[PDB]
This record gives C-alpha cells, structure tokens and sequence, in this order.
C-alpha cells in the first residue's frame, strides 16, 4: 500500500486522538473547507513563513473531519501527508522515485475523492527534484485533490508554471500575535508538562512569547515560543535528575577538606577531621529528604500521565457520542486525578530540593543565549 508506505493518514492520528490539540485558526481552516468544495481550484496551498502553523491548520481539519463537524462533501474523507523522507529513502536508481509517488497518486485517484493529499513543502515536488508532470493530468481532470504548504517566495516560483495557478488556491498564514501565541501555549501546556514530568506557570508562557517575539525576529511564532517551553521543561527536568546544588556545595566542601588532610598541626587535623564527619551526616540526611522528594515527584508523574489519558477516553467518548462514558470519566476520574495532581504539586511548592515549575526566570535565560 503506497499511501501507507509513503504517507502518514492523518485523519486515522486523529480518529486515534493523538494529535496536538489546535488553538485558533478557525477562520483559515474554514476557508480551506470552502476551497476544497469547489469544483474548480479547489487545491488550497497555504503559504507563509515556517513555523507559522501550516501543518498545524491541516491537522485541525483532520481533527473537524473526524468529529464529523465538516460540511457533507468532506464527511469521510482522509488526509493523508505526503512523506518525501520515505519517498527517497533507498531510491538508487532514477525511476525508482518516479515510481513510487506514480503508485502513491494512483491510489488517490483510486479512491475517487474520498483522500486528500497534504504535500508540505510543495516546492520540493513541483519545481525544479521535479514532479508536477506526474500530478498535473490528475488534478486537470479533478481526480486528484490536494493541500500544499510552502513559504511565499517559493510560492511565486511555482505560481509562474499557469496550469498549475488555475489549481491551485492561495492562502495567506500569517503569524499569530504575542496574545493569539499566549493563547496557543496554555493549550499546549499540558502535553509538555506531561511529557517532560515539570510544572509550567503562566508567567513562563507570557514570557516565552514576548521574549521570542521581541528578540528572536529570525523565527517565528508560535513556534520560537513553543521552542523556548520546550527547551525549559527539558532542563529543568535534567536538572531534577541531578544532584541539587545544595547537597552538591557540601559534597565539594568536603573534598576540599580532604584534600587538606592529606597535607598535614594536631589540633588542626582533629577539627577538619570532625568536620568531616558533619559533612558526611549532613549529606546522608539530605539525601534521604531528596529520595522522599523525588518520590512524591514520581507519583506526581503518574497522575499526570493518567489525568492525560483519562482526557483522551473523554474526548473520544464525546466524539463517539456515547455519552454515559463521557459522564463516567467526567465526574468521576477525571476531579479526582485533577485534585491528586494539584494536592501532590502543593506539596512540592514547600520543597527543598524539588523545584516542579517553570518559571519567566528559566525562559529568560535561554533568551539571554
Ligand atoms: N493554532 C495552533 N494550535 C496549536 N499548535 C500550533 C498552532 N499553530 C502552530 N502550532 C504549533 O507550532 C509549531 C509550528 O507549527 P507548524 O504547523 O509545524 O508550522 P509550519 O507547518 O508552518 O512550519 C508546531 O509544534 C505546531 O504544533
Ligand atoms: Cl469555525
């Protein structure tokens, strides 16, 4: 099966409620709607700077398809992603490349409208690795329907080529605003939390979009901001992982003293040698008050994780429309593990090594770098 082999189904992700939830764009994503429900130029390409949420737009559609909260002509259709990686990979001879997208577009057409084609990267199918001969019969004839993403520049390029700008129908993505980023970060936040075993505070996130925004114009939102998050979880949890600083400074202290002792005056070894000594107890008790800590930051992990899967069962309850599921989870469970998972992180606000939240500190100084 070559949309298998060389595509992933992105409506199947979505049935399977494993896609990122999307914030927003619902005006771009009802105007590819519309653009798909014509007869004539009904290929929408989004066209806008990476990182701006092309794909992310395309993935909302899956999710609206599957839900089944499009119009009648798109109820039951797929979206299947083109993948160029897959495409090429282990294509040594010319012909083998050719063949394999032929199988892929073949299949399309097979299925007589019921899937669509999302090639991101659109450039790199049509224009000069070169392609288009392959799609444009199709898609004259309105057996093949597509969505591309490309940047504008680019967009230009391929514009030129006149069969193929009576297709295709143009989307302009902007990027979103710091507030419309805002936005989208609280919507993601539980996926980095969860994944990254951390606490990410509201100030964090505002900081992380105003400071990509303000200064990292060579990227854009909200992905330099979701970068940003992400980065700061992923640290924060290595430094959970380590030794704290605390424990660290006596450890180091110690060595010095032994270092010391190794030099040597009586009086002066019997008081290192008792401080020693100290040190050894002091760091014993702090360990063990770590361990303790780092078992409550264990547990915390585990009701995290069920808190998001029990969201999952949730949604796909309400999508299924079997609604006594819903209610089950709704108003048992799901408070429940909520209440867990804010009962265990105030019991590490008052910790002493355990610090579970990122802060506007964390994402300043990954800004600094
Ligand atoms: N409206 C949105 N809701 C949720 N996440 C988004 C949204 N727009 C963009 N993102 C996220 O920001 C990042 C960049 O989006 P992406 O679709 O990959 O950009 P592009 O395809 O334009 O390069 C991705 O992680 C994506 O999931
Ligand atoms: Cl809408």
């Amino acid at each position: 099966n070559a949309l298998e082999q060389y595509g992933i189904d992105l409506t199947r992700l979505a049935a399977e409620g494993k896609l990122d939830p999307v914030i927003g764009r619902d005006e771009e994503i009802r105007r590819v709607i519309q653009i798909l429900l014509r007869r004539t130029k009904n290929n929408p390409v989004l066209i806008g700077e990476p990182g701006v949420g092309k794909t992310a737009i395309v993935e909302g559609l899956a999710q609206r398809i599957v839900k089944g909260d499009v119009p009648e002509g798109l109820k039951g259709k797929r979206i299947v992603s083109l993948q160029m990686g897959s495409l090429l990979a282990g294509a040594k001879y010319r012909g083998e490349f050719e063949e394999r997208l032929k199988a892929v577009i073949q299949e399309v057409v097979q299925s007589q409208g019921e899937v669509i084609l999302f090639i991101d990267e659109l450039h790199t199918v049509v224009g000069a690795v070169d392609a288009g001969n392959m799609l444009k019969p199709a898609l004259a004839r309105g057996e093949l329907r597509l969505i591309g993403a490309t940047t504008l520049d680019e967009y230009r390029e391929i514009e030129k080529d006149p069969a193929l700008e009576r297709r295709f129908q143009p989307v302009y993505v902007d990027e979103p605003t710091v507030e419309e980023t805002i936005s989208i970060l609280r919507g993601l936040k539980e996926k980095y939390e969860v994944h990254h075993g951390v606490r990410i505070s509201d100030s964090a996130i505002i900081a992380a979009a105003t400071l990509s925004h303000r200064y990292i114009t060579e990227r854009r939102l909200p992905d330099k901001a979701i970068d940003l998050i992400d980065e700061a979880a992923a640290r924060l949890r290595m430094a959970l992982e380590s030794a704290p600083e605390e424990i660290d400074a006596l450890e180091r202290k110690k060595l010095q003293l032994e270092i010391e002792r190794e030099a040597l005056s009586q009086e002066r070894l019997k008081a290192i040698e008792a401080e020693i000594a100290k040190l050894t107890e002091e760091i014993a008790k702090l360990r063990a008050e770590w361990e303790r800590e780092r078992e409550i930051l264990r547990k915390l992990r585990e009701a995290q994780h069920r808190l998001d899967e029990v969201r999952r069962e949730i949604e796909l309850a309400e999508r299924q429309y079997d609604l006594n599921r819903a209610a089950e989870l709704r108003y048992g469970e799901l408070p429940k593990l909520e209440a867990e998972v804010e009962a265990l992180s105030e019991k590490l606000r008052g910790a002493r090594f355990v610090r579970l939240e990122v802060t506007e500190e964390d994402i300043a100084e990954i800004v600094s770098r």
